[PDB]
């Protein structure tokens, strides 16, 4: 019935009721590093994270979210490409059954592990309804990870992630520090793209950091345990919830770095 990521309704199947699928300007994309633009005019990326409030934690199928209350300019992203402020709303990650898929972005066609995505939407538009009417409504902060080192700043995820197991369920996460989960180098290639799942609105602008954070085999085999079917359904686990890398038609890759 509702999509997914199966054999009968995964990403191949989403423009039947998703037309927007086949547009110009969907995500994910990859980011062919010899084309990429070096483009001195882009400002340094400004986050500013150090007033966050984490909320809840929750599986909602397709993946599980951090909600942040974003009722006030608590945790903000800033510079970069972007003009005026943008609020931080949640986070997610999209990985893969096996450690060498996962990512939805790739890099000159290799994929990671997985990808952290950090959504924050324009606060000239008042609240994230109106935001994803507009072409420069949402941004969305992309990290990549590579198996190798344990991260601390994402065990706590990985702790609770037995809790919320099944559709549905969510469970209280305060006091969260996202900052844990930022590679050293605030370096990004940067393009305007989409949602990378329905309702997939073209209405984002990606910054991709060029580095990636590490993240131990065991932490991503938690992720892994996780379940698409809510409780008492048959079990179907939760892996390879990414969609493959999209056409870019006419767009450009700017790179902050050279
Ligand atoms: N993987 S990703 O970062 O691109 C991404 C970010 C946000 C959302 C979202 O807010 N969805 C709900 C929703 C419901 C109705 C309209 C728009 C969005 C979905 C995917
Ligand atoms: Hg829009
Ligand atoms: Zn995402």
């Amino acid at each position: 019935h509702h999509w997914g990521y199966g054999k009968h309704n995964g990403p191949e199947h989403w423009h039947k009721d998703f037309p927007i699928a086949k547009g110009e300007r969907q995500s994910p994309v990859d980011i062919d590093t010899h084309t990429a633009k070096y483009d001195p005019s882009l400002k340094p990326l400004s986050v500013s994270y150090d007033q966050a409030t984490s909320l809840r934690i929750l599986n909602n199928g397709h993946a599980f979210n951090v909600e942040f209350d974003d009722s006030q300019d608590k945790a903000v992203l800033k510079g970069g490409p972007l003009d005026g402020t943008y609020r931080l709303i949640q986070f997610h990650f999209h990985w893969g059954s096996l450690d060498g898929q996962g990512s939805e972005h790739t890099v000159d066609k290799k994929k990671y592990a997985a990808e952290l995505h950090l959504v924050h939407w324009n606060t000239k538009y008042g609240d994230v309804g109106k935001a994803v009417q507009q072409p420069d409504g949402l941004a969305v902060l992309g990290i990549f990870l590579k198996v190798g080192s344990a991260k601390p700043g994402l065990q706590k995820v990985v702790d609770v992630l037995d809790s919320i197991k099944t559709k549905g369920k969510s469970a209280d996460f305060t006091n969260f520090d996202p900052r844990g989960l930022l590679p050293e180098s605030l370096d990004y290639w940067t393009y305007p793209g989409s949602l990378t799942t329905p309702p997939l609105l073209e209405c984002v602008t990606w910054i991709v950091l060029k580095e990636p954070i590490s993240v131990s085999s065991e932490q991503v085999l938690k992720f892994r345990k996780l379940n698409f079917n809510g409780e008492g359904e048959p079990e179907e686990l939760m892996v390879d919830n990414w969609r493959p890398a999209q056409p870019l038609k006419n767009r450009q890759i700017k790179a902050s770095f050279k």
